[PDB]
This record gives C-alpha cells, structure tokens and sequence, in this order.
C-alpha cells in the first residue's frame, strides 16, 4: 500500500491521474519524482522549469555543479539527484526532444531509467515542449516501465484523451 491517491489503474504495474506533478509531488513526498529534463539540465520550462521554481532554484544550483563535474547527460540517459522540498530524489531523466530532430526510439531508453526504482511518480516523457505525441509516449511507458509508475498529466483534456484512447 502506497499513498498515491485518486489514480486510474491502467496496467499491473502503470497508474495515472489528472494532477499538477508539482503540487502531487508536495503532497505525496514521494522517494522519486521524474524531472522531464534536457541534457544540459537547464530547468527552464516545462516540467522542469515548474519544479525548479517549486525548489525556489536549489534545483538549479544543484544541477549546475553535476553539469559541472560530469559534464551532459546523453540523451536517452539520467541522473539522480536530491529531491529538495518535493521528494526524496528526483531521476532526471533525457527524453528526445522532437523540436530538436532527437530520435524517438530514444523514448524507450528514456523510460527504461525507470525501472531502477521500484516507485515513481513521473510525467510522460518527451510530451509537452519536448514534442512528441503523449499517447505514444504513455504506450512506450507500459510496454517499458516494469516498476510501479504514477504518472501526473497537467492537462485535464489531454488526460482524458489518454484513458478514453488506452488501448
Ligand atoms: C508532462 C507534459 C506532457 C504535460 N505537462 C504537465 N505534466 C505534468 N504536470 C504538469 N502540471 C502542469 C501544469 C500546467 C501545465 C502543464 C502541466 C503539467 C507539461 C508538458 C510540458 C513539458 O514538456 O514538460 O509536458
């Protein structure tokens, strides 16, 4: 039993809910949050610009000392880092970004990060700004993601096109 409450149960193991991921992320203090974060780490929008804002910048700053260090990500590829006010870590994770000509086969890659945590709440990776089709997105995700997933989708009309199309 977990504390994630309100979801649709669309698999075993993949769940998901209209909700503000910042706001669920407040709430639910989860072990990990998903950031939807680009390689440079640079949290400008988006996701990522929402929950950097909700950390009041910590996020940020904490980003650019790993950048620092390590150098980008790949894309495809993640890092975790500390979760702040929002979580206990959060899995910076690289989706393609379609409007910048990434490959979507990517998306996989992307989503089998996952599955080195055995609970997420996560948004749909590589949707929003990062241009790709969510309903795509969300079916990679259950073919992918083998560990327990809540996903947090902001937009209430494209949250309920995903259940009315889930096949
Ligand atoms: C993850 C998606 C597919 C969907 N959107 C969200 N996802 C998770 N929580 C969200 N709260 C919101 C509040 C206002 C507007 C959008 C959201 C939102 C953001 C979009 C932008 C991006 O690319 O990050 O991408």
């Amino acid at each position: 039993v977990n504390s994630f409450s309100g979801y649709l149960k669309l698999t075993d193991n993949v769940y998901i809910k209209n909700a503000d991921i910042v706001e669920e992320a407040k709430k639910v203090k989860p072990t990990v949050v998903v950031n939807a974060a680009n390689v440079y780490l640079k949290h400008g929008g988006g996701v990522a610009g929402a929950l950097n804002k909700a950390t009041n910048n910590a996020m940020q700053v904490e980003s650019d000392d790993y950048i620092a260090t390590n150098g980008p990500l790949k894309v495809g590829g993640s890092c975790v880092l500390s979760g702040h006010n929002l979580a206990k870590h959060c899995l910076h994770v690289v989706g393609p970004n379609v409007n910048k000509g990434e490959d979507i086969q990517l998306l996989k890659s992307a989503y089998e990060n996952f599955n080195q945590h055995e609970v997420l709440l996560a948004p749909l990776l590589s949707a929003g700004i990062f241009g790709a089709d969510p309903i795509h997105s969300l079916r990679v995700c259950v073919d992918t993601v083998r560990t327990n997933v809540y996903l947090a989708v902001f937009d209430k009309n494209l949250y309920d096109k995903l259940v009315s199309s889930f096949l």
